[PDB]
């Protein structure tokens, strides 16, 4: 799950089924390196 | 106003009635981080 294939919107304390996960910007790497 | 929602290309001077603004890329506060 990317950045560049998703996008932020809400809070996750109103929507049904959302799951715990982390989603990997590919802007991290850029600016960790 | 973001970059992911809006795109580059032109300047302030061809097209005409754009008004002075500030546009937030959501790349931006990352850079500044
Ligand atoms: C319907 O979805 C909820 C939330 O995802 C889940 O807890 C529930 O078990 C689901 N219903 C069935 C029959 O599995
Ligand atoms: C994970 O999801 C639950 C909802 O099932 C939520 O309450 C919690 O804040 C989430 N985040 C965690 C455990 O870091």
């Amino acid at each position: 799950i990317t950045t560049d294939n998703t996008f932020v919107s809400g809070n996750c304390d109103v929507v049904i089924g959302i799951v715990n996960n982390t989603v990997y910007d590919p802007l991290q790497p850029e600016l960790d390196s």
